[PDB]
């Protein structure tokens, strides 16, 4: 029985720690571009989604670490799409929190692999996808990316 | 196995005739407002969708009947949502095509009923929903709304 | 946020009256065969669903009209599937209920059309499908099929 | 547009190695009971799924480990359901294959945590779920569980 007016999607995650502040881009129809920054961890994470055949810039999550290396991943949408997302979660000493954050991220599409970005240290995690698509990102950010999760759809 | 980068939704319809030009707004996360015009049939039809908590103006489908009366259905989103859409499909004498067009439309939410709009003549049709939501509209339009269909999602 | 252990599917309908007793076959992987009976209305209705590549006999809804013509619709699963279900709802005088029942049903697959079964009198209804599949039937039955609805899935 | 009569679900995984023989239980509407055996790895793995309110015995994947202790996880379905499945993948010396297998598994429902089962050695993996349900299991098995994956649905 329907009890709310907002549609929903399957959501997996989050991988990472409880620090930072929660954010959720919601869901769209695909992924066109990913902009992130990295160093000893993943700092910024912002996405340009596809919305019914046209680009749609999602809310930004730059974090507050200005010294990281910036990276732009432009996917050959719609022929190229993610088939796997993996990374590492662990404590970053200079944060003085003792709580896990996203240390590294790797993006694998049906065409190639982007990454690893950041530092592969801590506990690894991976989300291989056999059927379906990531149609949205969610997570937690403070100084850097604390945690990440994904909205999935057929 | 995934073979495309564009996600999908269930699609039902179309109800109505083969006339006019086909249109499809695509899919979103909900419905915020519906703007239509009616006389001896449904003329204009445009929707303001919800996209992850923010309104998104969908493509317009004004048709071409300057004499029709305009109507604005502003839903109390997300608390209020459609639980049924019904209407009538039939020929319009002045079109002299022998083909059906959307003569009438009635929108029923969990809070109230809007309509009927237009003229309830021809063959009735209806889409009562028990679980899930309409997250997008599609159809065909010329001078009036020739046909209509819906994208559905949980 | 998940709150129950039972998965769900989009559900449309019901079309028909409030008489008889409610039933819901639930959802499966597809439809292999439909067995029904018809005369001046639709009497018995039971389905052989597909459950992950193997047939699964669904709950029976025999009704109580022994005089009806019995029909078996064996689909060439999985290449053949329903793209539309339509019919008529209305009062059947002899039932002495004054409530609408399923007077007629027509099943259209991508290969051919089965029916019309029963009597095409009353109010028509139709569910044409552009994307997705009927993966389960639900409704209400007494001596005949009082109402019917469908579970949809990609 | 629909082009096949077989419905589908999102599928994630597999986690583990390439050894053993592939299997896929397919999808259902829930999980009632999980049966497995464990020692220095996960040996047997079977499930009693829910299929529209009734139990459905899933295909068996006993592997072949006489010394492994057997566990029967009977969930308080439908109120109790998995919110996370995690474990470890890695080589098991005695198998003499040099390929990764499922060394350990932990099941976390909204009520309690079951496990860890087996030995937490090798590379960890985890599937936390925020929205949706695991409605089917798939993987590869030989003497033990070589790999595992999941079918997800709302
Ligand atoms: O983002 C990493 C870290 O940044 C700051 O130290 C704070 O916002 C923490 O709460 C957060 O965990
Ligand atoms: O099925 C038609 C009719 O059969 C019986 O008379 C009863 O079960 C009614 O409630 C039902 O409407
Ligand atoms: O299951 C572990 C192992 O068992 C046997 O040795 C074979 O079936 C292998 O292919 C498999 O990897």
């Amino acid at each position: 029985t329907q009890t709310t007016g907002t549609s929903q999607t399957i959501e997996v995650g989050l991988w990472g720690g409880p620090g930072g502040n929660a954010w959720d881009d919601g869901s769209y129809t695909g992924i066109r571009e990913i902009n992130l920054s990295h160093g000893d961890a993943i700092g910024a994470f912002s996405v340009i989604y596809d919305l019914n055949g046209q680009p749609f810039t999602g809310p930004t999550h730059p974090g507050n670490e200005p010294s990281f290396k910036t990276v732009k991943i432009t996917l050959d949408f719609p022929n190229e799409f993610l088939v796997s997302v993996s990374g590492y979660t662990g404590v970053l000493a200079r944060l003085a929190t003792g709580k896990d954050v996203i240390r590294s991220l790797t993006f694998k599409t049906n065409k190639k692999t982007y990454g690893p970005y950041g530092k592969e240290e801590g506990t690894p995690f991976s989300l291989p996808i056999e059927n379906g698509l990531i149609v949205g990102f969610k997570g937690r950010s403070g100084f850097v990316v604390d945690a990440i999760g994904f909205h999935l759809s057929l």
